């Protein structure tokens, strides 16, 4: 039962999976809800469930979408998250052209901010593309007809060589895709079938556009290196020189998340209000429990 | 008339720089597909595609292959007339009524694997057989034909994720075992919600034999998805095996042979005489296999 919250619209639809837009009543605040039918699932589909629900959980910074609830059944599973109501990356490029490098820069210093943050924690993501890359409001970046649609192009070398797929490294050279495509407006390996796509990646050779600067390109190199061993840290990436440009003051550096507050009195104040007691908003809280009482105390902070 | 001797109906496909439309061939009323090409926005490598489509697709002569009646060119835009084919993807018809029962996967896929024999025979691999591929037409027989990666991995052969060659006919056999589970299971035996699921299934080469499924239709399996290419045998072997010819005992798949060239047949000659065509022009047209608008006139006769 999700009495909590307001169903609205259908943002999106899956095999065995929806998505809802909906409004916390207790704050009016909208988030999104996946509501998942677990019955539907195989077993492998369950780990990766269970997985990302683990990683979604420990996950907290600006380019990252927030969860806020999880809310077990047993045959259903609801994730309350965070609403990124300005659609995909992949979709503006797409409407807009390119994006000029100044413009690409303030998104993928996020991205790579994003992801790096996620490799402090030993999470590597695995398949990074287009999808993902999803937009807030004021224009942000929030990390989020079957799974093969748009995959391959940012798929490593090393997927193609037999060689071990779980580094890193392979989010590494994923981001250099992302880089090309929002400073291009299209993919450096493409093709029109997998055995053409393959020869592309594994030869790891790129059309330079034109109007790229020569400091665009040195980073995509930087990124785009087809052994696996020799791709360097986003961490060392973070200083890149077109990766700091208007930043002098300013170097990107790794993500420090910032300590927890989980006894704000404005915020628990206004909870004893609602008629929560003190005690289980702290439970809650250090628990990390995700339910209903830290998913208002979370929300309340927007 | 729209396009030399063809008035165009409806649209029954867009792509981006393609578009498929249905036509009436003015002469003789017959129903063609119009695969219109704008080659302007085709880059280097999608025109070597086009050009090697149509060189093979000239030479193609199978009651199981979709027929081409006419070609078409222009500087800018290139127009393939071809046989229309009905009854939709085996994809759909599979989605909307469950596996096929084991005597009707039969009568598809004896006449899918002598297609693709047929290929083989005169060297032609085809390297990509998918799902789309499979068309049906008004009585039901096989006729063989958002990006391009869409269903694609799912029936790549496993040298694709090793860095080996892939260009063998091999790698159509291994295509061939995974159509003929999808026809009697009404699912893929190899399958992810990733690159990388799919390559650890794909290259483990182990799937699962659904309960209903009989021995006969597995020891067929089995000869189709094999790790190893070299190891895998010749469709003109497979064509022997006891599942492929269940009822068919006087009748043993066999690959196929072509008719004679009939590029005299009076009645038609004669008729096209008549709509003052010239008879030296008609077996030019023919004898030389030229897809003009008098050999269209002549096959569509047919």
């Amino acid at each position: 039962h999700i009495g909590n919250y307001r169903l609205l619209k259908t943002i999106g639809k899956g095999n065995f999976a929806k998505v809802k837009l909906a409004r916390h009543i207790l704050t009016g605040k909208e988030v999104a809800v996946k509501i998942i039918d677990k019955t539907q699932l195989n077993s492998s589909s369950l780990q990766k469930l269970f997985r990302e629900v683990r990683i979604m959980k420990v996950l907290n910074h600006p380019n990252i979408v927030k969860l806020f609830e999880v809310i077990e059944t047993e045959k259903t599973l609801y994730l309350v998250m965070e609403y990124a109501s300005g659609g995909e990356v992949f979709d503006y490029l797409v409407a807009h052209g390119r994006m000029k490098e100044k413009e690409a820069r303030a998104k993928f210093r996020q991205i790579v901010s994003a992801v790096q943050y996620c490799h402090q924690k030993f999470i590597v993501h695995r398949d990074l593309k287009a999808e993902n890359l999803l937009l807030d409001a004021d224009m942000n970046i929030k990390i989020a007809l079957d799974a093969f649609c748009g995959a391959p192009p940012y798929a490593a070398p090393e997927l193609f060589q037999g060689k071990k797929y779980d580094g890193p490294e392979v989010d590494v050279w994923s981001l250099g895709v992302i880089l090309y495509t929002l400073v291009s407006g299209s993919l450096p390996f493409d093709g029109q079938n997998l055995k053409e796509l393959r020869e592309r990646v594994l030869r790891g050779k790129y059309r330079i556009p034109f109007y790229m600067s020569t400091d665009c390109e040195n980073l995509l190199k930087k990124f785009l290196i087809l052994n696996p061993s020799k791709r360097g840290t986003l961490e060392q990436i973070m200083k890149d020189r077109w990766m700091n440009v208007g930043h002098e003051d300013d170097e990107l550096k790794p993500y420090v998340e910032p300590l927890p507050d989980y006894k704000d009195p404005r915020r628990t104040e206004l909870m004893v209000s609602m008629g929560y007691t003190r005690e289980e908003i702290q439970d809650s809280l250090v628990g990390q429990r995700y339910n209903e009482v830290m998913a208002t105390y979370l929300l309340l902070g927007y």
